[PDB]
């Protein structure tokens, strides 16, 4: 069930102007509206509150009062943990807090291999289930996806032409692409990811766009290189890269590119000038 607002303002003791300013100041609470405009807060969030209530009558502010009931408590270990969950409830301000929390005991690197990439296969795993909806999966995505990237620029960009890192048209496994886009960074290569599936022609004007010198494509499924046509990645870009666990030395030959099994070697190829 959920309450209005001054129904919460009688349950904690926190006036409404507070709840509205909190609402706009730290993101929490963030309660839905019905049609006239009014607020509903969920039992979750009452209960939450009368939680940051008691903290503050013992001493707290409320900004740190609302960071330590969102992530502060939680224990460096269940970071992962913790950022799963929120993502399926919807809690996204709770989310960002965990990320941030993240930021606090790792660098770039720890970051995604302990919190955004575990996080993202542990979704992925969880929707293969069906214990998960698409709505769910997406809201979960695009903000992994949208943490990943503000995670290469931690990495610093290196200066020369781009290299465009996306997936083949009709492949939603990403993983593999934002491991080689931080892999590139750190290894000294301007890797842009774009996300997945990006259409071909799309990404040909991309590339003679922003003036490419070499585009990268992660294919964990062997159907969508099987669905192309033949050489159909001939003329993306100066050198066109091939990697993953559903791509090969054959499938890459008949569709115009060249393969690479590990990312050692394609960051050792990118440092090339041709
Ligand atoms: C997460 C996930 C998803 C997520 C994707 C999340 C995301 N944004 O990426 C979601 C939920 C979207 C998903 C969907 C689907 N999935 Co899925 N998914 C998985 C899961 C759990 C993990 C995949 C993963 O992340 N692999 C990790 C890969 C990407 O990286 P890595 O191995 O660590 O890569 C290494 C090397 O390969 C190298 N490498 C990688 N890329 C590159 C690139 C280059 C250039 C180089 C040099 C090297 C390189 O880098 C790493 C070095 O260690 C797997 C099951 C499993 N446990 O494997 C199933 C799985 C991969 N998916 C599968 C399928 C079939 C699908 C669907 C297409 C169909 C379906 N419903 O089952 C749907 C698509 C739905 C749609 N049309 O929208 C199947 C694959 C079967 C097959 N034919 O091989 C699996 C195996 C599940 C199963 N049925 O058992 N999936
Ligand atoms: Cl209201
Ligand atoms: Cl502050």
């Amino acid at each position: 069930g959920v309450y209005t607002i001054a129904e919460v303002e009688a349950m904690t003791g926190l006036s409404a102007e507070v709840l509205r300013q909190w609402e706009r100041r730290y993101g929490f609470p963030k309660p839905r509206r019905t049609p006239g405009g009014h607020r509903l807060y969920s039992a979750e969030d009452v209960e939450a509150l009368k939680t940051i209530k008691r903290w503050l009558e013992e001493g707290a502010t409320p900004k740190a009062a609302i960071r330590r009931y969102l992530a502060q408590e939680v224990r460096p270990e269940d970071l992962g943990t913790g950022l799963l969950e929120a993502l399926l409830r919807g809690d996204l301000a709770g989310a960002e807090a965990l990320f941030r929390r993240g930021l606090r005991f790792w660098g770039p690197e720890g970051v995604l291999e302990h919190l955004l990439l575990p996080v993202l296969r542990e979704v992925g795993e969880a929707w293969h289930r069906g214990e998960i909806g698409v709505a769910e999966e997406h809201l979960a995505s695009t903000f992994l996806r949208a943490r990943l990237q503000e995670l290469l620029d931690l990495a610093g960009f290196p200066p020369g032409p781009p290299v465009l890192v996306t997936t083949p048209p009709g492949e939603r496994h990403e993983i593999g692409a934002m491991l080689a886009a931080y892999h590139l960074r750190r290894k000294g290569v301007p890797a842009l990811y774009l996300g997945p599936d990006t259409p071909l022609p799309d990404l040909r004007a991309l590339a003679r766009r922003l003036g490419a010198g070499a585009v990268v494509l992660s294919a964990v499924l062997s159907e969508p290189l099987r669905a192309l046509p033949d050489g159909a990645l001939k003329d993306l870009a100066p050198r066109v890269f091939l990697g993953g666990q559903g791509a090969g030395p054959e499938e890459a030959r008949r569709l115009g590119a060249e393969y690479m099994e590990d990312l050692k070697g394609l960051a050792e190829a990118l440092w090339l000038p041709r």
